[PDB]
């Protein structure tokens, strides 16, 4: 004890003896790297990543393999532990392939989350991809309907056929969401300070949105009557609605964001003001000025800019044009200038430019509809003069120029030869560029083309508190760049008002520059989804729009369509985590070698890449020490080291269990899993702790879900073991299934049509009460599910009550194990959690196959297990055991006055002969001191249970702690099902259906008429109702059906095999608008029982079941046993009437007939294996 | 009977009612739980508006024995959703509304053949 | 390392090796009565309220005194350790003088604390 205290770092931190240094450190929040060290299995030493250095050593320590001793000084930041992981690191590096981020991400300026909006757009959640929008920019229509798209360029579907396009799902996404329920990110509590923003452009407003994301006030002052900038006085109308932006506008100051219009820094208010009265200062106020002709004559009357033009025509002024406009320039402000003049009447417009079509800086597309709306393109000519009388400009006399040599940027250089043409024009309109004016205001240094000088990633101009971005810095350019700039101003400016200045730098990514259209050559291929644009008739009269955003049927063909380039790991993975932290250049080498893969496993759940994996060994050691399969292994030395199946075979060949644990301990891409959803993408999933809905094992998971869609499934490794199996890694995909119910049905003239929920409450509460008139007491039975919660299954029997029966019953229980009768509870007298205290395990039935993460337990527990012999079918061999067991001296006496019928059993038991394996067997159980029996209840028959119970009884292991019987149930709820008086046989049902006594069934979430006995038992009923999720055999013979939910949509508690009750949480709301327990609180409210909510419910368990006492604040966060919280049954003696167990004879018992299936979602899982 | 009037329907006018603020006090038998003296001495005025709620007799031998009911309750204990006995065969005697209600309530709740008297 | 577990009282229960059993019993919300006890110095083993049962141990042992191992059943409930408990108390009430409440407020009915608001 004495308090074992370790220095690690510099702190003192008092330990535990026995742990690791990275345990220790972790615990108390001190980072170390780690590739290759699981906590559960033993330690390997690959990585080398977490080495530190230790006094009174002279080379660097693993802290995955050294525990913690008292008073040891560790250091984990030195010199050479930093240089010892760089070296690794690049050395790891040097070989991996892959694409951290798509290209699509890493061509757009703001490095928008392209892949992961666009494959959400494919699963049907626009929500979700607006807000995975909004995290970039506050104002995505607006940028959506008038980007230039360099994403678009970069996309690989363009190896294919056309790309995805991008901006149009980006525009759909943002208008269908601001036309429904806008969304407003969450923000920081107040900071109380205070920032100023010059401008309301996209720089000024992005700024504004991230630094009120932040908790700062923020007041913008823009000097214009309207805010958007250059979007709403440069962008026309046509292409840009102005309703959008205000609309844009409105929301983002719903949040707080106070403009001040008509407020001009320099010139209305100074700087210095800003400057003494907020925290911090930001200029976003853009380039605007207009460049002159740079020609004679260029200050006649008649001659105006075009970025003058622009603002006039936004405004609603009064403006002169003429009949003949020439258009000066072949940017966008030269289309704009040109097709606006179109619209305003103007009868002939042309376009004077210095070089050719294919030189112009301007998109294809909008020349292409500029030449179909009218107006004419005079090339390779150049303005020298502008001609007029009486001070009214009246011609440009122009040089006819000739194409010449390229220059630095790749654009051949006019040359004049000899040649000059007049050309006739009412108005003159130069849009030749843009200039950043500073104006008035005055102390900010300016560079030679006017832009403000700032420090670069710092964005920090001469005079302090002033920061500058967009284009008043970079110089025009489009707007997601001024957009960029705004968002990291507003991050640089975020962490200088904490009181450390960090400037802002570009991450790095592994990115593949191999890819070829012949790679991709197995891709189909489907069209791109056109854009329904105007006919030129009518646009060359309006300003109404030309394009049309797409419809949903569109969005939805469009996005299915992404070749999915990134990796899916990237929010996960830890080497770009590492590498990024210790700053590793991921640039490659040509002249150094990295193996590549043309690998094929289409394996339906686990995909493998050896292009990305380290080697750390954390796969073959977790499959091999923990699962046991042993289906993967290491293949050669050196760099020709690779994890491969048994004997090179497909991984469907092989023992695997599609268990996901390698999977689940890879820190890189290399394992992953498949894809539940429609179209799985990289993405930060939210996750939700449930518990697992197929086993009485009960593991606890993490369902991880992106708005109303299930991805995947993982364990939780904080509040149990984490380990998980196939049926709860992958079995959550019927969440996501098209097939499940919407509406209830009801059958009439031998349809069902669909009906509201008070109809079907109406129908199915009338029915059952027909029944009842009609025959009496006992004719109607409630066959439930043991997939139900506690709250449910006690709804059902309330619900049994009031209708006046007693047949409550299932399928699956079919009426319990039988050692009810034995000891007094069905229920196991020991928990899981006394495994790794007994010295003997004895195993009955097949505990791997159907609950594999007990048996992946019991292995990692180290105790000996032994299983039961095959051969030892019969029950006279259990007797020969018994009568082992008593020859090997038992206490009589003991057992005589605790049991019932000891005498009996011993007469019985008097001519039996013993064998030599049976003598073994009870040799071995009856030597060790702590033995438990875990028996498997799919396929063991119930006079074994009883049987295995005698052996316990009458040796005396139980009762005790670390001594008894496991009882493994087939269900999740199976104990909560058991507890709840569901434990008639089914024998009885079929016996009183046929018998003319039965004559309605409810039936909650089973199949039975999945097997013809069944089926033409069914068909000879009166009434029959059906809950169920899917349309199922069962359903279709029903005169009605009830939807239900799935697991990851209740709220509610599951009893394990042990007596654990955990609690159910729901991921994602009701896809049918209500929950199981609403449907059942409905129907009992109309039968005339009152309950509100589930704590009324879990009041009312607590008052009625027996055992239950305390669910009302059991708080199942933490541990909770039923019987007083004990983890132990029968301390104090057993729960028969007598207090005496009660031992009887048991007949001879033939060779088992395996258990059917008839749970839906059970049968759901197995039919969909086959399909895959 | 409830296919001839919704109940859906009474619900929701009855809630606009009591929007209006009018306050209504379920399962308060005057005289059998709160005195009439009492209403007397708290009100300013007292309506009675208790209804006929009951049935006639068959006014014949043998009308008090167990298996007749009156056609009143029966229709009480159908639109509470209560356990009932009906039996393959059932007479009801009348000739006025509330015989042709117990009549196709009857019919509905799996009586086999109803004839009335 | 390997978690070392005990059972106590029924509950299972993960403790620390070298802690004693009243402490690993506090720890986890179970009381055991003791009078003698101070966990910063060493055991003396005076009241002898602290006993209980331990499997494997024909006498009752001392929680105070004996640090946890593993996988060892306790029981605190018991009719043995009960009786002991309660004859310790009674002998030790057979010496004690003093008013554990003054007069005045155990001649009002309603027993309220005359002593403490005066
Ligand atoms: C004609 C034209 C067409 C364009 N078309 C496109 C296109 O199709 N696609 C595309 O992606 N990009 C396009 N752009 C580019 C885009 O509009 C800009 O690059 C982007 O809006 C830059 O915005 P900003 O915040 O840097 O400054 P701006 O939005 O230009 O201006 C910010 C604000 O600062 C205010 N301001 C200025 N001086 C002061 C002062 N002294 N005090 C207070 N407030 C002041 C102004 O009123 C203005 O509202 C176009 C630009 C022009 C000129
Ligand atoms: N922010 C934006 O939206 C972008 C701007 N534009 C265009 O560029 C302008 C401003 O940006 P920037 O490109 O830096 O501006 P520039 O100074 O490069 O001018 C751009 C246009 O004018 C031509 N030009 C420039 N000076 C003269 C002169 N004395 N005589 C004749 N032609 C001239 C250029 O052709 P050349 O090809 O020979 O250089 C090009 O057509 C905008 O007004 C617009 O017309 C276009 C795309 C993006
Ligand atoms: N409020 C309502 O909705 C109205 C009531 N009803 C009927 O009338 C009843 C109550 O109203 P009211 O008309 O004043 O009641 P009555 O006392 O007049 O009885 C009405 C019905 O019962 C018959 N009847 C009465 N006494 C006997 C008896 N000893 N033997 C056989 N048949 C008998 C009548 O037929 P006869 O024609 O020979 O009088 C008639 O069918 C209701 O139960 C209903 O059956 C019908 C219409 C309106
Ligand atoms: S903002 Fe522009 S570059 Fe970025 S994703 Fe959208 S269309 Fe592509
Ligand atoms: S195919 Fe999809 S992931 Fe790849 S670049 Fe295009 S949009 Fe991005
Ligand atoms: S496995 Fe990690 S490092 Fe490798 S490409 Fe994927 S995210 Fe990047
Ligand atoms: S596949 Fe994953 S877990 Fe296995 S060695 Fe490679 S990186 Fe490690
Ligand atoms: S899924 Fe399980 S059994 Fe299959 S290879 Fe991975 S760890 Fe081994
Ligand atoms: S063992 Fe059972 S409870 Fe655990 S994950 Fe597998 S199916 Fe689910
Ligand atoms: S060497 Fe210790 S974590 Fe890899
Ligand atoms: S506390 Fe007194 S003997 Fe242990």
């Amino acid at each position: 004890m004495s308090k074992i205290s370790i220095n690690i770092n510099g702190r003192e931190l008092v330990v535990s003896a026995g742990q690791t240094i990275l345990q220790a450190a972790a615990e108390h929040g001190i980072e170390i790297p780690h590739l290759c060290h699981d906590e559960r299995i033993q330690p390997y030493g690959a990585c080398g990543l977490c080495v530190v250095e230790v006094e009174g050593s002279p080379k660097l320590v693993r802290s995955c393999a050294t525990s913690v001793q008292n008073g040891q000084v560790i250091r984990t930041d030195t010199s050479r532990t930093v240089v010892a992981r760089k070296t690794a690191l690049q050395l790891l590096a040097s070989d991996h392939r892959g694409d951290c981020r798509p290209p699509c991400m890493l061509a757009c300026p703001a490095q928008t989350d392209c892949q992961g909006y666009v494959g959400l757009i494919a699963n049907g959640q626009y929500e979700e991809a607006l807000k995975l929008i909004k995290d970039k920019m506050p104002i995505p229509a607006s940028i959506g309907k008038i980007c230039p798209h360099p994403c678009e360029t970069a996309c690989r579907r363009e190896l294919v056929e056309e790309p995805i396009s991008i901006a149009q799902l980006k525009s759909f996404v943002a208008e269908v969401d601001l036309n429904g329920n806008q969304y407003q990110p969450p923000m920081k509590p107040a900071t109380g300070k205070k920032v100023a923003v010059v401008g309301a452009g996209p720089a000024g407003l992005t700024a504004a949105y991230f630094l009120a994301r932040d908790g700062h006030k923020v007041v913008i002052y823009e000097a214009m009557p309207h805010p958007g900038g250059m979007l709403r006085y440069g962008i026309p109308q046509y292409r840009l609605d102005k309703a959008l932006l205000d609309a844009e506008v409105a929301l983002m100051t719903k949040m707080g964001i106070e403009i001040i219009y008509n407020t001009k820094i320099g010139d209305d208010v100074s700087l210095d003001y800003l400057h003494d009265n907020y925290d911090a200062v930001f200029l976003g106020i853009g380039s605007w000025q207009s460049q002159g002709l740079r020609c004679k004559g260029e200050d006649m009357e008649g001659v105006l800019g075009g970025i003058d033009f622009l603002r006039e025509v936004t405004m609603n002024s009064n403006i002169t044009l003429g009949g003949k406009v020439l258009v000066v320039g072949g940017g966008n402000t030269a289309m704009d200038v040109a097709r606006t003049s179109k619209r305003l009447g103007a009868e002939e417009v042309t376009i004077i430019y210095r070089r050719t079509i294919d030189e112009m800086p301007a998109e294809k597309i909008e020349i292409h509809e500029a030449q179909e709306e009218g107006v004419k393109f005079q090339l390779l000519v150049a303005p020298v003069e502008v001609l007029g009388e009486n001070g009214h400009a009246k011609a440009l006399k122009c040089e006819i120029m000739r194409l010449g040599e390229p220059d630095a940027s790749g654009r051949r250089k006019p040359e004049p030869t000899g040649e000059t043409v007049v050309y006739e024009a009412d108005r003159i309109i130069a849009a030749i560029g843009q200039k950043t004016v500073i104006g008035n205001i005055k102390d900010i240094a300016t560079d030679k083309s006017g832009n403000i000088i700032v420090n670069g990633g710092a964005f920090t101009t001469n005079r302090d508190k002033v920061f500058a971005g967009g284009d008043a810095v970079t110089g025009p350019k489009i707007a997601i760049d001024a957009i960029a700039q705004g968002k990291n101003a507003a991050q640089v400016i975020d962490s200088y008002l904490n009181g450390c200045l960090v400037p802002h730098a570009d991450s790095q990514y592994f990115t593949q520059k191999d890819i070829t259209a012949a790679d991709l050559a197995d891709r189909a291929k489907a069209p791109r989804v056109s854009l329904t644009v105007e006919d030129a008739e009518v646009r060359n009269k309006s300003f109404m729009q030309v394009a049309k955003t797409f419809t949903e049927e569109e969005a939805l063909r469009e996005s299915k369509r992404c070749l999915e380039c990134g990796c899916r790991d990237y929010f996960e993975c830890q080497l770009i985590k590492y590498i990024q932290d210790y700053d590793v250049s991921t640039e490659k080498d040509s002249q150094v070698e990295c193996h590549k893969t043309t690998e094929f496993d289409n394996h339906p759940f686990i995909e493998r890449n050896p292009d990305k994996c380290v080697l750390c060994g954390l796969c073959v050691r977790v499959c091999d020490e923990v699962v046991g399969a042993t289906a993967i292994g290491l293949v050669g030395r050196g760099f020709d080291s690779v994890i491969m199946p048994e004997f090179k075979l497909p991984l469907s060949e092989t023992a695997c269990i599609s268990c996901g644990q390698c999977v689940d301990v890879c820190p890189t891409g290399a394992c992953m899993e498949k894809q539940v959803s429609y179209k799985q993408i990289p993405a930060n999933m939210d996750s939700m702790a449930s518990v697992c809905g197929y086993c009485g094992v009960g593991c606890n998971v993490n369902i991880e879900y992106k708005g109303d869609v299930v991805f995947r499934v993982t364990p939780d490794r904080v509040n149990d073991d984490g380990w998980l199996c196939q049926r709860g890694k992958f079995g959550l995909g019927h969440a996501n299934d098209k097939a499940r119910l919407t509406a209830p049905v009801i059958k009439r003239n031998g349809q069902f049509v669909k009906v509201d929920w008070n109809e079907a409450n109406l129908e199915v509460v009338k029915r059952l009460q027909a029944v009842v008139a009609a025959y009496g007491k006992d004719s109607i039975g409630v066959v439930v599910s043991p997939r139900l919660t506690n709250e449910e299954l006690f709804l059902a029997g309330k619900l049994a009550d009031a209708v006046n029966t007693t047949i409550k019953t299932s399928y699956s229980v079919d009426g319990g194990s039988g050692l009810g009768s034995v000891l007094g509870y069905d229920a196991s007298t020991n928990s899981f959690a006394e495994l790794d205290n007994s010295d003997f395990v004895l195993t009955l039935g097949k505990v791997k196959e159907n609950h594999p993460v007990l048996d992946f337990k019991i292995r990692l527990s180290g105790v000996c297990s032994v299983a039961w012999p095959q051969s030892l079918a019969n029950t006279a061999d259990m007797k020969v055991f018994l009568k082992a067991l008593l020859n090997l001296g038992v206490d009589e006496n003991k057992v005589a006055e605790k049991t019932e019928g000891f005498a009996e059993l011993k007469a019985s038991l008097a001519d039996v002969k013993v064998s030599e394996e049976i003598q073994a067997l009870a040799q071995k159980y009856a030597k060790a001191a702590k033995p438990l029996i875990v028996i498997d209840e799919d396929t063991v028959s119930a006079e074994a249970v009883k049987l295995m119970a005698y052996a316990a009884v009458i040796t005396g292991k139980i009762g005790a702690a670390y001594r008894g019987i496991i009882l493994v149930r087939t269900k999740n709820n199976t104990q909560g099902a058991v507890d709840m008086g569901f434990v008639m046989p089914v024998s009885a049902v079929a016996q009183g259906i046929e018998s003319g006594k039965i004559k309605a069934l409810v039936v909650i979430g089973e199949d039975p008429a999945a097997y013809p006995q069944e089926s033409a038992l069914l068909q000879k009923l009166s009434f029959l109702v059906v809950y169920d999720m899917f349309m199922t055999k069962t359903a279709t013979a029903a005169d009605m059906v009830v939807p239900l939910v799935s697991s990851a949509e209740v709220n509610g508690t599951y009893t394990r095999s042990d007596r654990r009750i955990q609690a159910v949480r729901a991921a994602i709301q009701p896809k049918t608008g209500k929950a199981t327990l609403q449907i059942l609180i409905e129907t009992l409210k109309s039968l005339g029982i009152k309950y509100d909510t589930i704590a009324d419910v879990r009041a009312a368990i607590a008052s009625e079941v027996s055992n239950y006492a305390g669910m009302d604040a059991a708080d199942f966060g933490t541990t909770v046993y039923w019987p007083n919280n004990k983890n132990v049954l029968y301390t104090d003696g057993f729960a028969t009437e007598g207090q005496k167990a009660i031992l009887a004879a048991v007949g001879d018992v033939p060779v088992f007939v395996e258990k059917k299936k008839y749970d839906s979602v059970e049968m759901n899982f197995v039919n969909g294996r086959q399909s895959l």
